[PDB]
């Protein structure tokens, strides 16, 4: 049953945003304030999205794609700011991201596997672009920061590249591809990916000192 | 009849944007330019929104929520810039705001009062968050500005906290709550709130000297 | 037949984004990076939009307006950054732009010519506002830049004011106005306008030295 997977997701996202809110209450360093604000909004949004999916009962799920659409940009912003990335490259990441999600929604809404295949390819190309920049460009840029920031980025980088790559694969084994995995399980896996990519990521970032200004 | 309430709203928003446009024509100070641009766009958008509601004849009103969705962020930006608020806190205000409106639209589109109640609660929590930051954080921040800017902010702060709080209450006495107030009146009250919160706010801000750079 | 007009558009937008991507691969100057990122995203988005129109077969076209909605803002950003335009004026351009497109979509979705006429007027007023600022304000601002940047802007300015003005006229001879031009031709003309206003504009900008920082 999906309701219990959607119930838990709603819970963990809600708990994570609450916890993030508590830990950030007494933060004066403006650098940290941005990270807290950015990072707390991500899971705050997924929260409302999962709640709508939970109350939704009574395939295709717009809430699932809207969540991704609004939250992925903030996630990259976190990484961007952490490494003091250039505005152009930041703008390129978000645009590529917006394309990755929008394009993936069209595929989901398409019937002809052939067509869906094209949308899937464009989406994955967009994701690979984003990951490429995260793994390489950002790592080099992160090399000019104090070790504390460099190492925190590396962890977030690894977790992000890995977790993000699993989405199209989970999407592939679901109903839009090799129909191996039933709906409830598909919902579960995406839930695990969503909590980890948002709350997991947030814990890693908001617990480190990296969110604090340097010199 | 709602048409005459929707007709007036269209008129006042249109007149306000026209007036704002005239007063800003000869402005060189870049600080003032931002305030004029920001402030003039708010009522320019509501204008087109009310016009669609007026021509719409021939409940539920998407134009009403889209107006709020696009304009509330700019309104907070005005206050944010006036007090030189931090980027993180600005980003947190807009996100909370986006959540407040989106969440309120889902409630409006929900049938089960129970469900609608939850959406209402999340929305009001988001608004209270925004107001909390406006009344306290911004006031402290406003304390570091010349008296002219400090006092103009206080007025906008008061008018905003008061006017904004009336929305959920008006929403409550309408058809989604205690069905005490009929449709035409509901439309009227929201119109009065919209004109005051946009044109009223604009007059207060664009007439003061606060919009001008300091040192 | 529209498919071949929509097929070519998909091709030219795709080729342009590919070419833009190649030329920008080895760019370190952050000034140039922004221009490449901004400029490459515009045609990358139109690409996916035209592809959906092409695969769409199997009037009214949302993809056509969404393309414009998401891409016109970036186009103005290019011009804005090139002339180091003020934030307020940038914010005013995008808002006016968002209004121009949204308002034009409502007109297209309206049946009563009379109503459609009003939407058309508001949209054209918004465009004239944008052009007015581009031709005058930006030109003056461009006068404070080295001749290389001044002259590149002038060309983009001319091409933009001319190409953009042709849209409402093409819209006028189509089915929402003087039904002189059939659908396939209408689609063709808009395609020519889209490729020129995006790829054409991009070639002009990304080939010049203007995208490089100065002092
Ligand atoms: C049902 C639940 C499980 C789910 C929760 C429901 C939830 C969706 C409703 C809450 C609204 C939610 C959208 C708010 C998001 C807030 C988040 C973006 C804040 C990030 O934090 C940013 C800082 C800005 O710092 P400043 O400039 O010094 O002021 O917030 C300001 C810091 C303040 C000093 C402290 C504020 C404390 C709070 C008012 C409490
Ligand atoms: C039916 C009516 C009741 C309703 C009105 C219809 C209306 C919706 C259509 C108009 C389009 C509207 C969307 C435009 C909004 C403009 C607003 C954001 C401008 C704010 O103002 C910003 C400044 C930027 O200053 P700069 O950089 O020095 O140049 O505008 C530039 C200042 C210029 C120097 C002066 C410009 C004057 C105008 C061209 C007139
Ligand atoms: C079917 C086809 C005809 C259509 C194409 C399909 C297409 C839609 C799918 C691709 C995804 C597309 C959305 C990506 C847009 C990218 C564009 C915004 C990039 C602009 O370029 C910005 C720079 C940022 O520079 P940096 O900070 O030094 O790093 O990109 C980083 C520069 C890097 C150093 C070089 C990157 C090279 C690429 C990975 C190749
Ligand atoms: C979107 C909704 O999807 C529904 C389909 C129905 O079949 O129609 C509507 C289909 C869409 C028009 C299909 C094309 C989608 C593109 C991949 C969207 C790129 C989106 C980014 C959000 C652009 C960033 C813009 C920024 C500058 C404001
Ligand atoms: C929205 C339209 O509402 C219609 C419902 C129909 O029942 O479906 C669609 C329902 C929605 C998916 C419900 C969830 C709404 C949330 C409260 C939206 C948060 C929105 C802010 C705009 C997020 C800011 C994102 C930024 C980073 C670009
Ligand atoms: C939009 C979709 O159009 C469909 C109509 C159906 O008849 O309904 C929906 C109709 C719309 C509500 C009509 C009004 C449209 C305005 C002209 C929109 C101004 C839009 C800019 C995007 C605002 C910039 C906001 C920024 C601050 C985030
Ligand atoms: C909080 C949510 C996160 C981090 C979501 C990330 C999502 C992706 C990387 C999704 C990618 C997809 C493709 C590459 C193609 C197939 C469809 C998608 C949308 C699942
Ligand atoms: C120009 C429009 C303005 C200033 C609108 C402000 C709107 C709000 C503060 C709306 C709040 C609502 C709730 C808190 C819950 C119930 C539903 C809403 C959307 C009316
Ligand atoms: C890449 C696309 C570009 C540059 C599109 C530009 C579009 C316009 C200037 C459209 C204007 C319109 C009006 C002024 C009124 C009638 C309807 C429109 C949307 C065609």
């Amino acid at each position: 049953p999906e309701w219990i997977w959607l119930a838990l997701g709603t819970a963990l996202m809600g708990l994570g945003t609450l916890y993030f809110l508590v830990k950030g209450m007494g933060v004066s360093d403006p650098d940290a304030k941005k990270f807290y604000a950015i990072t707390t909004l991500v899971p705050a949004i997924a929260f409302t999205m999962y709640l709508s999916m939970l109350l939704g009962y009574g395939p295709i799920y717009w809430a699932r794609y809207a969540d991704w659409l609004f939250t992925t940009p903030l996630l990259l912003l976190d990484l961007a700011l952490l490494v003091d990335a250039d505005q152009g490259t930041i703008l390129a990441l978000v645009g590529a991201d917006g394309i990755m999600i929008g394009t993936g929604l069209v595929g989901a809404l398409t019937k002809v596997y052939s067509y869906r295949f094209v949308w899937w390819a464009i989406s994955t190309a967009a994701m690979l672009y984003i990951l490429y920049v995260l793994f390489f460009g950002f790592t080099s840029k992160a090399e000019s920061m104090r070790p504390e920031v460099a190492s925190t980025f590396k962890v977030l980088r690894n977790v992000t590249v890995v977790l993000w790559s699993a989405y199209p694969v989970v999407w592939l084994i679901g109903s839009e591809g090799a129909g191996i995995v039933p709906l409830n399980i598909e919902t579960l896996l995406f839930m695990v990916l969503d909590v980890s990519a948002k709350v997991g990521f947030g814990l890693i970032l908001l617990r480190s000192r990296a969110i604090f200004g340097e010199a």
